[PDB]
């Protein structure tokens, strides 16, 4: 059953106080009021909490589908974000690359949220010629791991999730993508049109996937890893002080893993037998440029940092075919890019996509500047409903000072 059900009963209850402090206090008060009043409907308490109390500096929220569920959450409630700053905070979207896609992702939002449903539906129809199948099959029923559809499923999930949040009035002041997430960022930023981008991203993935090679993620500083490379190897990404990835010919990768083992450096072979962001891709760069030439590229209407330089993208870069070729061939400078994003805006960091991979990289790179981070979709494995994870994200965004995030 993926028939539309609409919104369910799940609501977000906001609580604000003036002290760290009184916040805990009122959250218990509200719980005591709720169990001691069987007249009260979640319905009305949610409304009253918005209209009949000011939005103060110290905030928390709970999510609930019924009053006993809310009572228990309000008991356990502990403030999770710092008090709202005096100016409303900036919001950044972090768009993951491949590696956390799974069959079933967002199926709860597809059944509950009509913007999410329409965006997926629209992307599936656009993509049917390039893909050769209905994307919703890969999204919700079955997919070949590492296939073109599996990667397009992640792209559309990211885009549908971003549009859903913006429909709530959470619009990003800045964007950063990792690898494939940079295309999602470009579409959200106005650099590309999602309709033209869908088939081009699809053919991009085929051209990369069929170039062979291998990719190893290494849990170490890039400075530690650099001396061990290596003919036949490229530094594929620099992600955080304890994360980088190396790609190249399979034999060169095998050797690197042997020398990494001998020095006690932890690593993991990535599933995908591809070698994105490495010399292995040279034979297909010009053909891929041919596909890039069919896009209408425009300067970004929302600023974003590119992985190419680890800095804000210039209008000349965003609109240059050769820069996008570089984005595919060159190191993903995410750790730098996340520092550039932080220095300017100091924004709330909202991961748009399944899991928390960029959130962990941000925490490692931005230690100990204290970023507030928000996560938006569960790991494959997690037992929470998609609608709950999203209601929590929005409550948390409101608690941090993004007032428009609170629904209704
Ligand atoms: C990064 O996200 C990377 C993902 C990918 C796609 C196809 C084959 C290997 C790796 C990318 O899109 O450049």
């Amino acid at each position: 059953n993926l028939y539309f059900q609409g919104s369910g009963r799940r609501l977000v209850l906001p609580v604000s106080a003036r002290t760290s402090g009184a916040l805990r206090g009122q959250a218990h008060a509200l719980a005591r009021r709720l169990e001691e009043r069987p007249g009260l409907r979640l319905d009305d308490v949610a409304g009253a909490l918005r209209a009949d109390r000011p939005a103060l500096r110290h905030r928390l929220t709970v999510s609930a589908s019924s009053v006993p569920e809310a009572v228990e959450a309000l008991r356990a409630a502990v403030p999770a974000v710092p008090p709202v700053p005096d100016e409303p905070p900036k919001v950044a979207f972090l768009l993951p690359g491949g590696g956390t896609q799974y069959v079933g992702m967002g199926s709860g939002l597809y059944r509950e949220n009509d913007v999410y449903r329409d965006t997926v539906d629209r992307c599936a129809a656009v993509l049917r010629p390039a893909l050769g199948s209905d994307l919703r099959t890969a999204l919700f029923e079955e997919v070949e791991p590492g296939s073109t559809a599996a990667f397009m499923a992640l792209f559309v999930t990211e885009y549908a999730l971003a549009r859903t949040l913006m429909e709530e009035g959470v619009r990003p002041d800045a964007l950063i993508g990792h690898s494939l997430g940079e295309y999602t960022a470009a579409c959200l930023a106005g650099v590309m049109e999602i309709d033209e981008a869908l088939p081009v991203v699809a053919e991009r993935i085929r051209l990369i996937a069929s170039s062979g090679g291998a990719t190893v993620g290494v849990a170490a500083c890039a400075d530690t890893v650099l001396p061990l490379l290596g003919e036949g190897l490229s530094l594929a990404a620099v992600n955080s002080p304890v994360a980088c990835t190396v790609a190249g010919d399979t034999d060169a990768v095998d050797r690197l893993e042997a020398e990494l083992t001998r020095r006690g450096v932890p690593f993991r072979r990535l599933r995908m037998p591809a070698a994105a962001h490495s010399h292995v891709l040279d034979p297909i760069l010009e053909s891929f440029a041919g596909h890039l030439r069919t896009l209408t590229l425009r300067p970004p209407r929302i600023p974003y940092v590119t992985n190419v330089t680890g800095d804000w993208a210039t209008d000349a870069q965003a609109t240059d075919v050769g820069h996008w070729v570089d984005h595919t061939r060159r190191t993903v400078r995410f750790a730098d890019g996340i520092a550039a994003l932080w220095e300017r805006e100091r924004p709330v960091l909202v991961e748009i996509g399944p899991g928390d991979s960029l959130t962990k990289l941000a925490r490692a790179r931005l230690d100990g500047e204290g970023p507030v981070t928000v996560t938006t979709m569960r790991h494959a494995k997690a037992q929470a409903a998609d609608g709950f994870v999203l209601a929590e994200a929005l409550g948390r965004l409101w608690s941090a000072g993004v007032d428009a995030a609170l629904p209704h």
